[PDB]
C-alpha cells in the first residue's frame, strides 16, 4: 500500500491569549489512539522539538498550554493562551503499521505583542558534502541521559517539500524498522561507548541531498530531543 497521507491546515492566524487548535486528518478514514499522533514543533532556523506524541502524552519541559487529544476523526493540538513565541509551523505525524507519515505542517502566526508563561542533548555535524555513488556515515552524539534507555528516529527534510520518516533503532538491542521507502538505501546503527547513533546512506544520488535529523523517541512517548540536522549536498 503506502498510500496513506497525513494532512493539517494550511496556515492559522491567532492572538496572544486566545485558544487555537490544529487538527491532524488522514486519508484512510479515521484517526485513532492505533496512529499514536506525535506534534513537532519547528521553530525559524529549522529548530525541531517534539510536543506530544502517543495522542496525549507530554514531552520533557512542553509548556502547560500545549495539550493533545482527539477530537472526532482528527488528532488535535490545543494551545490554551497562545504566545508570540508560538509563532512556529507545527507537524504531526501518524503511525500507519510500521511506518510514521507526517503532515505538511501548520504556520501558526501570532498577530501583536502580548504576554505568557517562560539536559538532553543531541549533536549533529552542520555539513556534508558527497559526490554521487559514494556513501556517508551520519552521527548523532547524545548526552544528559541513558543512551540504551530511548530509541532513536531518522527523519529527511528537503526544505520547503516535506518531512519523511528513514527508520528507527533500539541502541540496547540494535533492532531496527526502516521505512519501505529507504529499506536498502539507509542503515541504523549505533556505538555504545562513545553514546552516538549512525545512519549511513548508500549510494547516494541527487534526490538524497536534504537535511536529516536524529530524534530521540520514547516508545508510547514524543519524538521529543532533536539533533540539530546535517545538510548532506551532493556534488552537481
Amino acid at each position: 500500500g503506502s498510500q496513506a497521507v497525513v494532512t493539517q491546515e494550511s496556515a492559522l492566524t491567532t492572538s496572544p491569549g486566545e485558544t487555537v487548535t490544529l487538527t491532524c486528518r488522514s486519508s484512510t478514514g479515521a484517526v485513532t489512539t492505533s496512529n499514536y499522533a506525535n506534534w513537532v514543533q519547528e521553530k525559524p532556523d529549522h529548530l525541531f522539538t517534539g510536543l506530544i506524541g502517543g495522542t496525549n502524552n507530554r514531552a520533557p519541559g512542553v509548556p502547560a498550554r500545549f495539550s493533545g487529544s482527539l477530537i472526532g476523526d482528527k488528532a488535535a493540538l490545543t494551545i490554551t493562551g497562545a504566545q508570540t513565541e508560538d509563532e512556529a509551523i507545527y507537524f504531526c505525524a501518524l503511525w500507519y503499521s510500521n511506518r510514521w507519515v507526517f503532515g505538511g505542517g501548520t504556520k501558526l502566526t501570532v498577530l501583536g505583542g502580548g504576554g505568557g508563561s517562560g539536559q538532553v542533548q543531541l549533536q549533529q555535524p552542520g555539513a556534508e558534502l558527497v559526490k554521487p555513488g559514494a556513501s556517508v556515515k551520519l552521527s548523532c552524539k547524545a548526552s544528559g541521559y541513558t543512551f540504551t534507555s530511548y530509541w532513536m528516529h531518522w527523519v529527511k527534510q528537503r526544505p520547503g517539500r516535506g518531512l519523511e520518516w528513514i527508520g528507527r533503532i533500539d541502541p540496547n538491542s540494535g533492532g531496527t524498522k526502516y521505512n519501505e521507502k529507504f529499506k536498502s538505501k539507509a542503515t541504523l546503527t549505533v556505538d555504545k561507548p562513545s553514546s552516538t547513533a549512525y545512519m549511513q546512506l548508500s549510494s547516494l544520488t541527487s534526490e538524497d541531498s536534504a537535511v536529516y535529523y536524529c530524534a530521540r523517541y520514547r516508545v508510547y512517548y514524543a519524538m521529543d530531543y532533536w539533533g540539530q540536522g546535517t545538510s548532506v549536498t551532493v556534488s552537481s
